[PDB]
């Protein structure tokens, strides 16, 4: 197009077409990402002034000829085909101990300048030859707003609030986090109620014990299935106490209950953080 030369489609976004483009005045690549509201463009300009390590920096914000356009820094692979190409030996620890840090330092930034997530996935983090990881994305939930992939969804917003808080994001990062070490999707939901009863059947049906003000939620039905709560040891095996214990921490069901990324990254699991180089092949 006028300023920009479509390499590749790199695949379908949330909210349209992305391709890999180079500027011709620059010569950089980029991930441009095609939109398909005044306040939207209002609130997206705002977080072209995010920046932090671990965040993809959103490097413009093109409305030209009645079309929306955001332009991304260009990485070098998402996590979501790193861990297929990990899948016959899996991450190792010490890498996914670097990332799942990388990835809270980087919620703990967005969140103390609220601004969330709300559809954390493997397929929108992004890492690079250096070792580092990134969350693209953050912000366009709100600024935008609505086959989708539910397996990350926190329970809160399966049972219908309408209230979205920090902790969303956590469950997606435990979540993405515990299938980092298993190799395997954690909740692999096909619909909404399939997604939220793989949720009951390993961490229980909640109740009001465990999460006050859940039975008066929008969507929950006093018919919901009574499961117990799974061990953890059985969920998560080859994860050591203190990844357990995190991992709990972040898949806590009441919201208010599930730990900041602030909090986690002070957590023992990280006493011993390093920052490996992956392989990757690109
Ligand atoms: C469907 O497309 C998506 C979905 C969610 C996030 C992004 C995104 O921001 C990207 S992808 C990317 N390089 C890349 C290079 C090789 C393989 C895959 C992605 N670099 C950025 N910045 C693209």
């Amino acid at each position: 197009m006028e300023n920009f030369q479509k390499v590749e489609k790199i695949g379908e976004g949330t909210y349209g077409v992305v391709y890999k483009a180079r500027n011709k005045l620059t010569g950089e690549v980029v991930a441009l990402k095609k939109i398909r509201p005044s306040t939207a463009i209002r609130e997206i300009s705002l977080l072209k002034e995010l920046n932090h390590p671990n965040i993809v920096k959103l490097l413009d914000v093109i409305h030209t000829e009645n079309k929306l356009y955001l332009v991304f820094e260009f990485l070098h692979q998402d996590l979501k085909k790193f861990m297929d190409a990990s899948a016959l030996t899996g991450i190792p620890l010490p890498l996914i101990k670097s990332y799942l840090f990388q990835l809270l330092q980087g919620l703990a930034f967005c969140h103390s300048h609220r601004v969330l997530h709300r559809d954390l996935k493997p397929q929108n983090l992004l890492i690079n030859t250096e070792g580092a990881i990134k969350l693209a994305d953050f912000g366009l939930a709100r600024a935008f707003g609505v086959v989708v992939t539910l397996w990350y969804r926190a329970p809160e917003i399966l049972l219908g609030c309408k209230y979205y808080s920090t902790a969303v994001d956590i469950w997606s990062l435990g979540c993405i986090f515990a299938e980092m070490v298993t190799r395997r999707a954690l909740f692999p939901g096909d619909s909404e109620i399939d997604q939220l009863f793989r949720i009951f059947r390993t961490l229980g049906t909640p109740d009001e014990v465990v999460w006050p003000g859940v039975t008066s939620m929008p969507d929950y039905k006093p018919s919901f299935p009574k499961w117990a709560r799974q061990d953890f040891s059985k969920v998560v095996p080859p994860l050591d106490e203190d990844g357990r214990s995190l991992l709990s921490q972040m898949l806590h069901y009441d919201p208010n209950k599930r730990i900041s990324a602030k909090a986690a990254l002070a957590h023992p699991f990280f006493q011993d953080v390093t920052k490996p180089v992956p392989h990757l092949r690109l």
